[PDB]
């Protein structure tokens, strides 16, 4: 039982102005492959997935993935099959900095020169994310990546180099890919790389403090992004038409039950979930309500990083996937925080206070189909922080393999349904005054996601592991195709 | 310049339904006198104006008041003669019990009784404050008094005195009058009985804590009233006819300036004001935003006084004066807490963003005119905690002694023109859903205005210092006299 | 305590379409200078300087001003250096025809022909006003100028040279400019050239009728004006792609206290103020309330008069600086009116019912900012008058010399606040579907403030006096140098 | 074509609260009779029908009426008949006091005294309109009647016997019945006692002024009521448990057409309508615009008048029956009123500007039906006057005597229908808040309608002439007395 949307109720084309802009994402470990070709060093993710194999469900990684960074043509040629406007991709830090710092490795500045060029060729947009979780393990040996201040200058240069190299065609660009998401999983349960937890939890290292680490890995790339985006403005933005910013993982969130203590909680998790990152970069500051709630774990601001953070964005973008359910928890004696995402004192849900799930499930266990929240955050984003230009920078769902209610691959109707009413989702919140400019689903191509391996399949296009990495479109894909009137 | 209602929109009693009740209020030390007369034994109050007499502005003290313990009968008539429904008085603890605890004092309790029977036989319904402030030196000075636990059980005492004495006829009770602004004023500022404040502040005793004595008070004044009204509901209420609650402070508040910041400082500012009291007589604990910003200097509530706290009050007074606009305040390693209301990180501002002030003066320097702010209190009464049944147990202004713009104590149309502003208020909250039973003038006499003396006159009626403390009707009094159709 | 907007407030070129347009205006006689060379002839406000400097506040006078006449290529300069698309100027008649009527002189053509060629060459739009208050001291002397009908026809053919002249690069056209200031403060108090008002009246020449010539002035200007877009329409729009209007001084309205009173105060207000000239190019008559109040002294049209006023616009001009409260006058024996401004019976206070100021003072004495003015000003055009074209053709405020809050005249961030804070609000008129087309900072250069002399500065480009009247860019026309993206 | 309510939507006792009334109405000269018996002095509508019959449509007159002096046991029988709880009714001035003024004629207190028992002997409450155009025709003849001061005197010397004569049973009164109505036809066109008008227009006595006398008029009801009501609250409740007011006659207004000109058309409808006596009786002078449009003509009160009219009035009487549409007139050379209606400057049409009459006709000629007038009325006594306590003391229809489609004078579905329509318009308002206490049909009994004579019946209980005068209930009638659980 998934029902669908009525055909009158499809969104067209129409429906969004000329110069809406409509595309499809990916990041550079979860689909170049080649991971130690024409030099390119270690990324954390190599190593997590060397080291720790087993931590990746179906036993996969991504060293070779898609293989796109020798199939790139086919993503563009997939893009231009379904008439997309935009592609939002990322650069590998470790292919273009083998060291992360040192001297720069041409084949790696030569790969993405040429996909960008091809992109122009094709009449399409490049929207590059400069940093993808993708972190060099040089600098993860030499000082412990994010977990240290020198990060900051490193990703500085890294970001420049991206300037230099890529800045006369490229010109929008977000420096930090889910930050929220990077911190939690990555520095907090562990499950990502480079997998680090409280003694006690279970994750590949557990050397870690999962009530501290995250925040000092989120506040160094803050203070990264500041540096980048100050540098970027004062010398690599000379003609005025560039535009820099971050993409943010969003969920949407609803009281559990009727009580004005879910409606605190609520904006608990919207302040965790979402403005732990976006905060600073509209007034220089983390939310009230996580100051107040993590004290001396979190951070201070100096002033000039305040007034350096406040307005860094031109543009933010926003990854929708999924709704949840806020559940107010009370401080007292008797709990104590021991994950990061514990000091919110809200609990996500999936079932509400009447028993219902918020949305029924698209494939894989976590994203649930719930449209409405999108809407939700996006009048958040208008009515409470100026609302700043808005691109939904991912979006979309997973099939999972073996599913025996999705045998076949290409026929992913249950996507359609769920692109289609999101997109609809974004047309309810431009009628109603939100500034959004443009919609990327996640998954131009199935790709390494990484703790699911390639046993969760995320894109428009699928990728026949069984027939050479061969791009195929699915019916979705199909659909865009008719919607962009190719 | 301060402009009165047209003579179109001045407030009707038909604007209320026949159920709905007018009438005024004291409190025993600021009116009776005798504080040493048939046995009484000394106040904290009695204690703080005879150790301290300097922290009274004009050098007076409530050795005699309006002396009302000889002169009660005059009050009487003067509800009478205004046509009030309701008499809202307090109970002297030092006069019913001179020690705090034991035997109790038959003058005390004859002189309530006549008190009491006087009303009845006139037509006035007596409501009864059981605590206003007028804390038994005795247990001051035997255990430090509200600072320690045993005031919860000797309260106890004290209120089933009351019960059994006057609960045959008084069938509506206050368990106590503005625990927050005692809290601040006694142990944070100091400026109020028994005067205690943190070392270098300025106070009469700086020997205290004013970081954590409000909070100790508070706690032991919320523990008294849940075991009070557990023991009245248990043993003093068979016919079910009676209604006990307490009294809450509470000022407006309107966001210093148009931002989501000073969105959620109002919010800190009426948890802080309003919320430190209520929330827990209605969900058993303190508002979140508190115990997040106080920790472990706000005390935890066993499971069983959680349950034995929510839900237990059958009626709310909120006594209502004045608005400010709050001011978000950062949380940085800049700035310290020295008083508890510094916990809030809001601050009350008299004047907004645009330069202006709240709204107009009315006489003495606290109390700026905005009706505005009891409406909006009274619909977050009803959108946020049940719509309980409310009753304003006070609302007035001071005419200060001196000031030129007010010659004749008894031409107070200023103060006329603000309780017909507030009457009329009160009306647009109940045309709104609010469940607003009531409104008690504060002012029935001019009155002994603690840390002001009698230098701040409230009274609807006049009482002529230089007349052997005559009773006089003031022009606010006699408008009530045509309202109530006398 | 001047409260600025918070940072994501802030107003951004993607708030407004592509078509929407932004610039800046002066007039003629404020800027130019060489008020004798070339054969110009004097105007009413050379005479009015020349024989009555004492009017002027700081003892100055326009003579040389900006010293446009030379300097005009440094204007146009400070133009595209904020990125401004629209450049508002007006004609100096007297420039143009020395003696009003007659030969033109051609050094006068020229000057214009060159800054409106310099203007096309820079991508920038001339928005031209033909008069503004520039009258030629020969028709004054002649027949008493726009108090005599001759007025009319003279001004149609200064109208028509201006049309012949530069109709072929100039497309858009404002007759007049603020005729009710005009016709108030030349006429009325009479400190506006030429200086006339009622005998016993303070003003340089009390021998007029502040109760008469404001209406005689204010008829032959709607009279000029339906004969000049008559003339237009019909032999000088060949292509149609020209819009000729009127600019209205504007002053928004709040009622003083809470009364229907003060509602049809308000309504009576906005008559005096707006409607009385725009009613007249909207319906081809004055405000009903106007007629019904000023009766003989205002003058009837004849119905060809009405006929040629009625749709006269096709672009409105709205000059919006402050509001005011409107106090409802009561008609009775004790009261006659003595100005023209007393025939509305509704006085303009800067304080309202509860003692507040409208909202906070921005340098001179009558600017206080409340932009919500402009945006209820701005729904009124939309709902009752048939939501016209409208553009902000001014706005601004002014930094007076010598005030200490203001001693580096460069760092102009209250102006800069309050250009953002009315930006903003035609935002919100726009987004609440008001048809605004554009927005003019009044300040292109600091410029000659009438009987405020120069001692009033309202420019976004100072004016450096002691630096031969260098143009030096303030801190507000560099933000506009960003928001334009230059 | 009639269009009747559906039977689901027909008013029930039920939608009204217990307190609310229902009644009926009539006044002396209606239904009295017995002009000359017992002493009874004549009446200016003696007089007028003995002087001038042919200004009554069928020729009759009040001699006999419905013998009301003779058969008001029957008059309260079918107020007992129908339930209802109310009777309105009038005093005639003339028979308590042949000469206006001196020696008070006991039969005719007697006869008062009478009906006013029977009334309370059956339950029913007196509601008493002491005036109802009923003036002592010695009066008219000493001075001119209302058109001189004298008649404030007088008309007090009046009000006071009938406050001593019934005060101590009748506890609500009404001064005077539809001034507005009252001044326009007595002495605008003249059509109704004394029949006063402008030379050359066409009235019984064409030697008036159609644009000063109906001003005088209502100036001098306007005092005599001050004067009364003054007298009244001073001297003649000495229980506080008696209301004193007026009844205006309304009409219900619509724009002609949609513009903003027809907008404030319909205010000055209004205010002519309505605002020329309840605007006084509110605030203590005219409406604004008619002192504007009338100006010399309209007398100025005094300082003290003005304060003594204020707030004159417990209750305020509506009598309404239909409504208009307001159309526009400018103000011009070629128009000038000559008709005090003339000059609102808005005429009453009954078609507008779609072509469609504003509702169906109910049988005479004036009477349109559209009860949503009257809920709109009700609004703005709210939401502008205070929202003081309103009956609909008059509303109803007159059956036309020979009338093909009303041949049984007993089926009067139509009356009914109407009845319940605006019954159910009431309830409308009272559900948004409107304060009406009660509803009074007009035509308790059929009646003499003024210049249309018997031709026109208004009652409930029909009256046959044909069989001694008897009183039959109609079909309404019978409604009611279900209605009203009889
Ligand atoms: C709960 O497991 C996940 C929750 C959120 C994410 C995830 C896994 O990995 C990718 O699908 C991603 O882009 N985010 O945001
Ligand atoms: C700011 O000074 C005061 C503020 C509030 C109070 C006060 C003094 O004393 C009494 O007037 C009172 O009832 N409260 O609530
Ligand atoms: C009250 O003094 C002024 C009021 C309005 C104006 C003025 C002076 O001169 C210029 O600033 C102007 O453009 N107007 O509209
Ligand atoms: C237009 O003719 C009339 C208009 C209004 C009235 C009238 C006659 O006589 C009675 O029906 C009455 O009570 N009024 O108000």
């Amino acid at each position: 039982v998934f029902t669908k949307l009525k055909p009158w109720q499809i969104p067209k084309r129409d429906w969004f102005s000329k110069d809406f802009l409509f595309g499809a994402s990916t990041s550079a470990y979860q689909i170049e492959g080649a991971w130690n070709e024409d030099g390119k060093g270690p990324s954390t993710w190599d190593h997590f997935c060397h080291t720790y194999p087993e931590r990746i469900s179906d036993g996969t990684n991504g060293d070779v993935a898609a293989n796109s960074y020798h199939m790139y043509e086919e993503d563009v040629k997939a893009l231009k099959d379904m008439g997309m406007k935009v592609y939002r991709f990322s650069i590998s830090w470790s292919r273009i900095l083998p060291n992360g710092t040192g001297k720069p490795n041409q084949k790696g500045i030569d790969y993405y020169n040429n996909l960008i060029n091809s992109l122009i060729r094709h009449g399409i947009v490049p929207y590059v994310t400069i940093w993808h979780w993708d972190t060099p393990q040089a600098l993860e040996d030499k000082y412990g990546g994010f977990l240290d201040k020198q990060i900051v200058n490193d990703y500085k240069y890294f970001a420049e180099l991206c300037f230099q190299s890529f800045g006369d065609r490229v010109k929008n660009w977000f420096t930090f890919n889910e930050p929220h998401t990077y911190c939690c999983f990555s520095y907090g349960e562990g499950i990502h790389a480079p997998g680090r937890c409280s003694p006690g939890l279970d994750c590949a290292v557990p050397e870690g403090d999962s009530l501290r680490e995250p925040y000092t890995a989120g506040h160094h790339i803050l203070l990264a992004h500041a540096e980048a985006v100050e540098l970027f403005k004062a010398h690599y933005n000379k003609h005025g038409d560039s535009k820099i910013g971050m993409a943010f993982d969003v969920m949407g969130y609803e009281p559990y039950q009727d009580s004005f203590l879910d409606d605190q909680a609520r904006e608990r998790s919207i302040d965790y979930n979402m403005g732990w990152f976006l905060e600073p970069v509209v007034r220089g500051d983390y939310p009230f309500s996580m100051r107040s709630l993590i004290g001396d774990r979190l951070p201070m601001f100096t002033k000039e990083e305040q007034e350096k953070l406040a307005s860094s964005c031109d543009i933010m973008g926003l990854n929708y996937y999924t709704s949840r359910f806020s559940k107010h928890v009370d401080i007292s004696s008797d709990y104590t925080p021991t994950l990061n995402t514990d000091d919110a004192y809200a609990s996500s849900e999936t079932t509400g206070s009447d028993g219902n799930e918020i949305g029924p499930i698209t494939g894989t266990y976590w994203i649930y189909m719930y449209p409405k929240g999108l809407t939700d955050l996006l009048l958040i984003m208008k009515e409470k922080y100026g609302n700043p230009p808005i691109f939904i920078t991912e979006n979309g769902i997973a099939d999972v393999e073996g599913d025996p209610e999705m045998p076949d691959p290409l026929d992913d109707w249950k996507r359609l349904d769920y692109l289609q009413r999101h997109i609809s989702a974004v047309k309810d919140a431009i009628d109603q005054g939100a500034d959004v400019r443009g919609h990327f689903t996640w998954g131009l191509i199935d790709n390494f996601e990484w703790g699911s391996g390639y046993s969760s399949r995320f894109g428009l296009v699928y990728i026949d592991k069984e027939d050479g990495n061969k791009r195929k479109l699915k019916k979705s894909a199909k659909w865009f195709a008719k919607f962009n009137s190719v």
